């Protein structure tokens, strides 16, 4: 089973890599991240950073969800991020996505004791 703060984990975060590796990365890890597996999820972000750095963000500057309620929380600092967006021509089984890096501040609703991550709601 995935709390949800394990399930945010899955679809937001991979700190393995310092950006997304190539163009290939969101067809990869859209897949990989079982994103894909019922429907062709249509827009998703990862974030390159410390679980550590993306944690304190529930502690950051408050602002309403764009879904939830008022529980979201925009970064101070910049992150790396990964935009992957479904391509016009994807059509479930085969779902295929637009790789865009970027370096924004992220909203993320936060829930729980502790005091966590639980969506991933923008970014700005």
């Amino acid at each position: 089973k995935e709390t949800a703060a394990a399930k945010f984990e899955r679809q937001h975060m991979d700190s393995s890599t310092s950006a997304a590796s190539s163009s290939n990365y969101c067809n990869q890890m859209m897949k990989s991240r079982n994103l894909t597996k019922d429907r062709c999820k249509p827009v998703n972000t990862f974030v390159h950073e410390s679980l550590a750095d993306v944690q304190a963000v529930c502690s950051q500057k408050n602002v309403a969800c764009k879904x939830g309620q008022t529980n979201c929380y925009q970064s101070y600092s910049t992150m790396s991020i990964t935009d992957c967006r479904e391509t016009g021509s994807s059509k479930y089984p085969n779902c295929a996505y637009k790789t865009t890096q970027a370096n924004k501040h992220i909203i993320v609703a936060c829930e729980g004791n502790p005091y966590v991550p639980v969506h991933f709601d923008a970014s700005v």
